[PDB]
């Protein structure tokens, strides 16, 4: 059962009404039959009527089938015989113009489910099948329920409107025609250019692919009334349609003299408007387009003003038709096809909110919708605008009414027994195994209820709960791409940057807090979510902390680009890490920046070194971090929209070199802290151009070693480590007793630390795979190089 | 014969019945259709009683050949008349809807043999062949049984549903819909996008090419019971096949027409599902030709939330969809189809392993199964991880089971003789040579008996051997392709690596370890199985390893990539002009390195003198060392995953160089092996920074000569020479006693080490080949040059 017509439905609940009056325990297609004959005035029914078949005459047969009969009407639902007969009514409808059915149909219906309980019932009660479908065909067909026509009600239009068209007025006249969604002051700022001639072209430019079609059914509705120039109010507007003219034309030549008829009667000049979409195609002009060089007929016409007309030109083309002059665009002229703009998106949003109705979830919130919008706007960016907003809504708007209603209760097992029952039960009806089928049954029935009940007794878990959609809801969808899970890796970034930086709590609180600012949309949201420089030393934390945000911000360890600024010069690139320089920094804006940050518009752009750099590295840095955007390759523009800028280059280093250590000298360790998380930032300035820099979110400055910052070197090394070997599957971690003992050897007054990853190597690497080549651990899970007693302890875990 | 049910092997075996019974002492076809009509309510029996055929008018007939008879029925098998009979039939009954072979087609098989001693039998007990076969026939045929058809017991549906298609619902209802392997997350989480209907349809992102169809299967199984929201209940599932939408009509135009039909009926309030594929494709948004562009009429469908529909697009395609706007996306949303990682791999082995088993051997043993994933990942090669896995598995599987017989010894020669005899015995029965056939004949019958009863005595061989299959099966076949033959090349690689390095005992240990615990299956397969700086001197040192390792490990000396470091000392680009440079470091990630190790990904990066080249391209060097990937080219993903990163370096070369001699006392040679076992690790240190050599499993330790690297060096030109002689025919060595007194000519304190090739050339190769133009050498042997008496003698060895 579905969504029919009510005629259907009575036939066949009039079924259920034979199934209990009857007896017949579960309802066969008699009992549909019998329906049939017992809505009287049905179609159908009028039918049987005819054929001499009363509710009585019929139901003389049913009754002796089940004679009132098993009252009770055990399992008093349909068969699948009744259900057949419905499947086919439905067909039996589709075969008449019926969506739906109706009580003719399913009579119909019955015909087509032949040697059922029906068609048996009508073969004992004489009557032939199809002599009876026959008499519901009588009484059915030549169906109207439209409007049926009644012609133009004015035809000056004729040799014209012959061909070629159906006209935007005539669908509008009862309104069978879409609106549709606008780009609605598009439409307003299109009736300016429709009421010219030799403007007469309204050249609506956008990508197509708005619903653009909605502004030119705009026009035809705004020239009724009460607001639209009276002269284009005593104008009519005609569709100049490609499709019609081509098809049993077969050729451009003959195409084109279709197109000119409808040209000449437009003599009609002050009454009359041609639309022709494409309109830049028809001029055949520009690049290599010469799609149709309809022009030599279409611009004079345009031109004399004899032709009102109205363009639909694409962005590029309409340059591509006024280019060839001399009376071009003595029909076109631009006005902005809006692709939603950001504010727009939100309201989109809202209005297919409330079409959830089946689905029940976003219905509501506010700051869902909100959420879904801005979130995704600066976070995967990477998508168009209201697009990547909508989507969000609906991504949260169906997973929480699912995980409410996961299984039934927990009561999923329940279908599994009466698997096994099934199973059991039948086999054993197979063997006789004659109670021992019964009770095996009776198992079987007991659960198929049961399962029933509760699959839909987290039915009352969907009421309940199940309409919400918040913030939150929408911030973990966008974080699926990538408002809880999306603040919070705004946050809580910073305790996500220290674990992949040497320290530098300074530094990675400093980017931290500037690209979680950012990402919250009060600052950079054009120029990159972070622009910065960082300064200090490189390893101990840099390089890592560029990582560390590729992987928080936009949810990939190799979601970063990385150019070297400074070859961008041809100052370098003639040099060291870049030998060549075959246009460098031409090759950069005309190629490498461009291109790559196009690609990915939320990534970690590393534009390395740019202090020994000159000041042309600078101009390029400064517009994106102001703009973000640069225009190179030919007019391209690189969307830097949430990217986030890191430019290096050191000169602070040695103090981010001297530590904060415990015990050393407390004035020099409080003092020394102090002082790398400052020096950075300062030492940066002196060396450079200072106009792209101070349109940077924070100058991030690193640290040393501390005590404490060094662990986390050791801490890299050893997380280094355990990431190389989860390939094979060989998953090692190393447990802090074991990285708190494997640091031990990190330390002299001599020495950095860098050291530490070969020393992990030695007891870690090296000794575990020297440990399970022995056939110690299995290969494929858990190995824990571990302290357990001071020493260096292999224990395992899942 | 094949494979046959009970009646058709009983119409059979009743010919053997006939065999003594009759004295057929091998059957013919006769016995056969004795046997059918002798069942006699086997449908081939009742046939022909049709006929009139009893047992009786067959076997009378039948007693009127042999008539009981030889009843020793010598050779009491079947005919190779019967034996055609057999197998065609059993044929000829997979022919008439039957797997294995039923009576019937026996009969129907005597008729398809109808010349046959039957068919005789037949003609003469009157009846036709045909007329047998016909009788048969009517006793097969007009099936429908346990198969009948249904549409929807709705069907509100219909004018949709008709068409146009299939309903992944309706084919589940009796379930002859495949599961497939998941990609399990995939169908939970589709469920997720799919009670979405402004994020309409889940759309499946991945490998094609796992199986995503899958997941698909997914929907409509949690939409019943009962994963699925309230949202996803009360909805019905329309797959949108493409070939019945683009119809007959055979065209585009059709295809949307069609789909914009689905998209009217969708009037059921998004309760019904629509699946479009390749959605992308359908959007038309991507590539230079979009595939149609049904976005139009999608758009406002799925933002309405009327279509809400099931998305399987293609990895970039669907990017290249939720870019065109504005609700385009709201629908698409992506998902991670499964290609399994390592741990997943596992798993699916296992779920067709036992399945294995039809072509036995395999299944068992666990170890073996993790073997298979985990011996390919660090042994061969590039491979998907589970593809890996289950060819090792089965590989093995089956390797034995031929071994088994195989292993009757080569029992095989006694099928080889009894040719000979047939032959023998055949010839001279044709000259007639009576007896001098007869014993040949007897001598064959010995044989064959003898023959067969050892290679199925060898079927003992296959319940010793053929299940076990287990790690060391599974290297072997890991091997077959490249934990037997992975790990003896590891276990044994310290010898093989010291027999083409020059002495070095330090280097050899410390690669053969690092890699043999890598590539024994038990660490570093993401970055190279061993990364490493070797600093060492040259031809007493490193590049003779590195060559060594390619060759031991991967197969050839020549499965070695080859970098110059000293060209990234890069400026050799911008005016001195070195092959294809972008600038220089974009050199190595653009193409060399990158392309290099693409091309094989299962050999030796040898990356020479890294020494005082740039910081930065140690840097790039870093990534392959630490991750073993660079991603580049062109959005290449190299897997140096199985490769062996093998750096080279030397400022400390000249001590490495220098000795371990008794040059002034043996504690010469103990404290020049501790000089050079320091002069390694210190000038690595001292060449380029530490983050590089710490991500490198082992520094690698050259030394020089205690006698005894220099008669190495003598002995790597020496072996050079034992080696090239083979392609042309013929077996050269120097001669150990001979590589020894050559090694006596390299001596000199002011110029030594290089000579040698020269040396082994007058003193070898050009005093055996001025012996051998002689002819004192016959081709194809061995020819020592030794010392025996203190002077060079040419001897041979064969």
């Amino acid at each position: 059962f579905g969504r029919f017509t009510e005629r259907a439905q009575k036939v066949l609940a009039l079924a259920q009404e034979e199934a209990l009056r009857l007896g017949h325990n579960n309802i066969g297609t008699e009992h549909i039959l019998l329906g049939l004959v017992r809505e009287g005035e049905g179609i159908a029914a009028k039918a049987l009527q005819a054929l001499g078949l009363g509710s009585e005459k019929i139901q003389k047969e049913v009754e002796s089938l089940i004679g009132r009969g098993q009252e009770m009407s055990q399992t008093i639902h349909y068969t699948p015989r009744a259900k057949k007969v419905i499947e086919l009514s439905m067909d039996e409808a589709r075969k008449l113009g019926h969506s739906y059915v109706g009580t003719e149909h399913i009579l119909l219906g019955l015909i087509r489910e032949g040697e059922g309980v029906a068609a048996r019932v009508l073969n004992n009660l004489g009557v032939s099948l199809n002599k009876a479908r026959q008499q519901v065909l009588q009484l059915l067909g030549s169906n109207e329920t439209g409007s049926s026509a009644a012609g133009t009600n004015s035809n000056a239009n004729t040799p014209t409107l012959d061909s070629l068209a159906r006209d935007l007025t005539a669908i509008a006249k009862e309104d069978s025609l879409d609106p549709v969604i606008g780009r609605s002051k598009e439409i307003q700022r299109v009736i300016e250019v429709l009421s010219r001639r030799t403007k007469n072209n309204p050249v609506l430019i956008g990508e197509p692919g708005v619903g653009k079609t909605a502004i030119a059914e705009g026009l035809a509705q705004q020239i009724i009334n009460n607001e639209v120039p009276e002269i284009l109010r005593d104008k009519r507007v005609m569709t100049l349609d490609m499709g019609t003219v081509v098809a049993g034309t077969k050729y451009r030549g003959e195409f084109e003299d279709r197109l000119k008829k409808v040209m000449d009667e437009i003599r009609q000049a002050g009454n009359i408007i041609l639309f022709i979409d494409a309109l830049h195609t028809l001029i055949g002009a520009g690049g290599a387009e010469g799609a149709i060089d309809a022009s030599n007929i279409l611009k004079p016409s345009l031109a004399r003003g004899e032709l009102q007309c109205i363009g639909a030109t694409t962005l590029d083309e309409y340059r591509k038709y006024i280019e060839k002059d001399a009376a071009l665009e003595r029909r076109f002229q631009p006005i902005q096809v809006d692709q939603p703009s950001v504010d727009e998106s939100i309201q989109i949003l809202q209005g297919l909110r409330d079409r959830y109705e089946a689905h029940h979830r976003v219905s509501i919130t506010d700051d869902a919708i909100e959420a879904a919008v801005k979130l995704s706007d600066r976070y995967i960016s990477d998508r168009f605008l209201p697009d990547k907003a909508i989507d969000l809504i609906d991504e949260a708007g169906s997973k929480v009414r699912l995980r409410s209603f996961t299984t039934p209760p927990n009561l999923k097992e329940l279908e599994q027994k009466l698997d096994e029952v099934r199973k059991e039960k039948d086999a054993a009806v197979q063997s006789q195994e004659f109670e021992k089928a019964a009770s095996l049954r009776d198992t079987e029935q007991r659960l198929r209820e049961q399962v029933e009940d509760t699959k839909k007794s987290w039915k009352e878990k969907q009421g309940q709960e199940n309409s919400e959609v918040t913030v939150d809801d929408i911030a973990m969808v966008v974080s699926s791409w990538t408002a809880q899970t999306e603040t919070d890796k705004l946050l809580n970034m910073e305790n996500i940057l220290h674990s992949r930086v040497i320290g530098q709590d300074e530094a990675v609180v400093a980017v931290a807090k500037a690209v979680r600012r950012a990402r919250a949309g009060l600052k950079d949201p054009k120029r990159p979510i972070g622009s910065f420089i960082f300064l200090g030393p490189t390893g101990v934390g840099k390089t890592e902390l560029a990582r560390a945000l590729a992987e928080s911000i936009f949810g990939d360890e190799e979601s970063m680009i990385r150019i070297d600024m400074s070859e961008y010069m041809e100052k370098h690139s003639t040099s060291r890490l870049v030998g060549s320089p075959p246009g460098y920094v031409g090759y950069d804006e005309g190629g490498q920046l461009t291109e790559k940050v196009r690609r990915k518009p939320y990534s970690v752009v590393l534009l390395d070194a740019i202090e020994k750099a000159h000041p042309d590295v600078f101009n390029i840095l400064l517009q994106v971090l102001e703009d973000g955007r640069l225009t190179d390759s030919k007019g391209r523009t690189v969307d830097f929209r949430n990217t986030i800028l890191i430019m290096t280059s050191n000169v602070g280093a040695s103090e981010l070199k001297r530590n904060k250590y415990v015990g050393f000298n407390v004035q020099d360790e409080t003092q020394n802290h102090k002082d790398m998380k400052d020096k950075v930032m300062g030492e940066l300035k002196r060396a450079f151009r200072p106009e792209f820099i101070n349109r940077i979110d924070e100058i991030i400055v690193f640290h040393s070693l501390e005590k404490k910052h060094l662990t986390e070197i050791v801490s890299l090394m050893s997380d280094q480590l355990t990431k190389r070997l989860k390939e094979q599957d060989l998953s090692i971690e190393l447990t802090d007793a074991a990285k708190a003992k494997v640091a031990e050897e990190g330390v002299d007054l001599e020495y950095g630390a860098r050291p530490l990853r070969r020393a992990i190597q030695k007891h870690v690497e090296d000794r575990l795979s020297e440990e399970l080549l022995r056939g110690n651990i299995h290969k494929g899970q858990h190995i824990v190089l571990d302290v357990e007693d001071g020493e260096f302890v292999v224990k395992t875990t899942a």
